[PDB]
């Protein structure tokens, strides 16, 4: 029923989203039930932020798809704030998980280690899966 | 309505669970409010936990969460033998279980912990995992 507009994005999907002042951030559609807050206007999808878990409401027509990766990810962004770093960290490891995907780990690898062979995945095109592989299930 | 957790997954504050992280056995913890981890909001499908025997909190999805009344099946008696922080951890989260369940034992750690894990072991008798519900 919920988000059922004829409009993009349903519960679970993996966006970016953009907020004025804002890059474009990564974000998982959810349930207005899971905010605390109130139902969604009309066409407006609620988003949660990876990496603060703060909950925004979004209109379905300006948000992407996580899949379009290296067009909305912000190279600038990501050297200048830790914020978003560790947002892309969540949003991929999300993305992994959900793929299928593994990565060769190392303790104790730090933040910048972990993301590097994630944003190679990512930048490369969610590799072997695609993007059908970022679907909520 | 509309509040924390409520994605329409398992698992509520208080629960009693065994999480499993990648590198890691699966281990016993309980669900709690993201308030009171210093962090933030859980993503949705994800439940903060804090970890028996070390205190520790981490965020995990809800898929990789099991009712701790599962015991038999998450026990992992190699870990339990090779690791003393793993035996720790079995006796502060089957103390937390004995006193929901209203369950006593005649009265040392590890002496301590064996009517306790032989009790956990053959299904938290006479109550059966209802026992270990909050509240
Ligand atoms: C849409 C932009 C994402 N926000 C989410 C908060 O509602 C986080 C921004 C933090 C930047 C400070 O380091
Ligand atoms: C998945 C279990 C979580 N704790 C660590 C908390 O982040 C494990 C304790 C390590 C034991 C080392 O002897």
């Amino acid at each position: 029923s919920e988000y059922q507009d004829g409009k993009e994005f349903g519960i679970g999907d993996l966006v970016w989203g953009k907020i004025k002042g804002f890059s474009w951030w990564p974000a998982m559609v959810v349930s207005w039930k899971a905010t605390s807050k109130r139902q969604a206007m009309s066409g407006m999808r609620w988003v949660q932020w990876f990496g603060d878990g703060k909950f925004s409401e979004v209109s379905a027509d300006k948000l992407v798809a996580l899949g379009l990766f290296s067009q909305h990810f912000n190279l600038a962004t990501f050297n200048k704030l830790v914020s978003y770093r560790k947002a892309m960290y969540h949003a991929l490891e999300k993305a992994r998980v959900r793929a299928g995907k593994t990565f060769p780990s190392s303790p104790g690898d730090s933040l910048e280690d972990q993301l590097k062979p994630m944003l190679e995945w990512a930048h490369g095109g969610f590799k072997p899966t695609g993007i059908e592989g970022l679907k909520p299930n």
